[PDB]
C-alpha cells in the first residue's frame, strides 16, 4: 500500500507537468480527485480492447447499469477509461509507444497520490510448444538472447534493467485461473523482440536469410530456455515497473503454436474466445482482491 | 528503371502473399492494376501527414479535381493508412522502429507484386533540430546511431547483425538542388540522429526516469552536433538499413520544431508550426514534379 514514487526528481521541481499524450496536465487537472482511488490498472495495445475491458470488469464488479468516456482526447495516441478503482489505457504497438505511455502513466499514478497499485499488461501472443488459446503469465519478459534484461541508450550509454515480473503477483494470477478452470494457463517466460518479421524469425517479410529449419531449431532452444510465448512490448513494461518499484504482470493469450508453423488455422469463433481470455483472468484477479 | 527485387526466396514461391497489416493479399487484389506504374514512394508517421501530402502532390502534379478525395487504400490496422495519386503513393508507417519495420515490410512486398521499377522512398517528418534555427529542413545525409554510428543493429535468430545506414549521396544533393530552386525555407544536409526511445533515449528531463542533468544533455547534444548530427527522430535507421537491403534508393526529409540545444520548450506559436509542418511535404513534391518535367 505504499504510496507510487518516481525516478527523476526533476518532476518535482516542476511548476507545470503536462502528459502530452493523455492532454492531461497538473494545472489544468486534479490528478487525487480524478485518479487517486485507481488500484489496478490494465494496459494494452488498441483503444477498442481496453474499452472493452473496462466495459466487462463495470459488469463483472456490479458498476454497470442499464457511458464510458475517454480521459484522453480522441485526438491522442493512447485511450483511458476508468470505472471505480480500475483504470484501462492502451498503448500501441512496439517498445518505443508503450515506454512513452508508461513515462506519462507512472507520473499520473504520482501525481494522484496512488497507493497500493498493480499493473497488468493483457494482449495476445505466439506460443511455443502450447496448444493455441493456452494463456500465459510471465515469469520473465526474456529478449531474444534469451536474457532478462532489458537494455536502452541514455545519452549514448547503455543502461541495463532486470525484466523479473513480480513474483507474487504470477502465483497469484496463477491461482486466480485455477479457480476459473476455464482454460489452460502456465507460468513461463515471454520472449519481447522489436522486430515482427526477422526479430521473430518468420519467413514471410522482405528480408529473409534463414529456413524453416532454422527458425525451428531457434523456438526449441527458446522453449528449452523456459520460454512459452513471444510478443512485442513486456520487456519495457516489466523493465519500467521495477526501476519504479511498480508491482507488474504480463498476461498474454497464445493464438498459435509456432513449432507447428505460422499458420493460425483456428476459426474466427474460436479466435474471438481467446481474445478475452487474459480480460477474464484479470477481472477474476481485481474481483477477488475487492472482496 | 530495375525492378524492384525482395531478399526472401519465400516470397515466389508462395501460392498466396497476404500483406497482414495492410489487410491486403495477391489473391483478392490486384497488384499490378493497383500499383504497377508507382514511381515514388513517401512515408511518414500518420495518416493525416500522409493525406496532406497525397493532397498537395496531386495538385501540383496537376491531377488534382475539385473535389474528388483520395480514399484510404490499407485496409487494416488503422497505423497504416495508404493514398495513391498517378505514380505517387503515400503511406503512414505509425511511431517507432517495429511499427515501421512491419509497414517497409509489406510496402516492400506490395512494389514487387507490382512489378515497380524505377522506384525512389523517401520519408518525410518532424525532428527536434541541433544547433539549427527552428523550421530548417535537414536532409539526412546518414541515419546514426545514438553513439553517432551509421549502422542499425538487429537480432536474428539470437544473432547480432548490423546494416549500414547510409542514404543515397546523389539522391541528397539533388534534393539540396531542388530546395534551393525553392528558396523559402533553410536546408541543410547532415546526419539524422534515430532513437529508439523517446523520454531517456532523446536524453529528455520530463519522463518518469532520468539520471542525468540538464548539462549532461546539453554536453551529449554537442558531441551529437560535432559528429555531424542536425536533428533527431524515431524512425530514420531502420528506413535506411531496410532500404539499402532490398537496394532501394532512398531519403530523409524531415523539419526541425525546435534548436534542442535552447532547451525542449517549442516556443514556435501555432501559425508558424503549422507551415513548418508543410516543408517536407513541400520540398519532395517539388523534388517529384521535376522529375516527372
Amino acid at each position: 500500500n505504499d504510496l507510487v514514487q518516481l525516478c527523476n526528481p526533476h518532476i518535482a521541481a516542476m511548476k507545470e507537468d503536462i502528459l502530452y499524450h493523455f492532454s492531461l496536465s497538473t494545472s489544468t487537472h486534479d490528478f487525487p480527485a480524478m485518479f487517486g482511488d485507481v488500484k489496478f490498472v490494465c494496459v494494452g495495445g488498441s483503444p477498442s480492447r481496453m474499452k472493452a475491458f473496462i466495459k466487462y470488469v463495470a459488469m463483472e464488479l456490479g458498476f454497470a447499469h442499464p457511458d464510458y468516456p475517454n480521459i484522453c482526447e480522441g485526438t491522442d495516441r493512447y485511450a483511458m477509461f476508468k470505472v471505480g478503482p480500475v483504470l484501462s489505457v492502451s498503448h500501441g504497438m512496439g517498445v518505443p509507444s508503450i515506454a512513452i505511455m508508461l513515462h506519462e502513466l507512472i507520473k499520473l499514478l504520482y501525481h494522484a497520490h496512488c497507493s497500493g497499485v498493480t499493473l497488468i499488461r493483457i494482449g495476445t501472443s505466439g506460443g511455443i510448444g502450447l496448444e493455441p488459446g493456452s494463456v500465459v503469465i510471465t515469469r520473465q519478459a526474456v529478449d531474444p538472447c534469451f536474457k532478462p534484461e532489458f537494455e536502452q541508450i541514455v545519452l549514448g550509454k547503455r543502461e541495463v534493467r532486470n525484466t523479473d515480473l513480480d513474483e507474487q503477483l504470477v502465483q497469484e494470477l496463477a491461482r486466480c485461473s485455477a479457480e476459473l478452470g476455464e482454460f489452460p494457463t502456465v507460468v513461463g517466460n515471454t520472449m519481447c523482440t522489436l522486430d515482427f518479421y526477422e526479430g521473430q524469425g518468420r519467413l514471410d517479410g522482405a528480408l529473409c536469410s534463414y529456413t524453416e529449419k532454422d527458425k525451428q531449431d531457434y523456438l526449441r532452444a527458446a522453449y528449452a530456455a523456459g520460454i512459452r510465448n513471444i510478443e512485442m512490448e513486456a520487456s519495457v513494461f516489466a523493465a519500467m515497473c521495477n526501476a519504479c518499484g511498480l508491482r507488474a504482470a504480463v498476461v498474454c493469450v497464445t493464438l498459435l503454436n509456432r513449432l507447428e508453423g505460422d499458420q493460425i488455422s483456428s476459426p474466427h469463433d474460436v479466435l474471438a474466445e481467446y481474445q478475452q481470455r487474459p480480460q477474464r483472468l484479470v477481472g477474476q484477479f481485481i474481483k477477488k482482491r475487492l472482496m
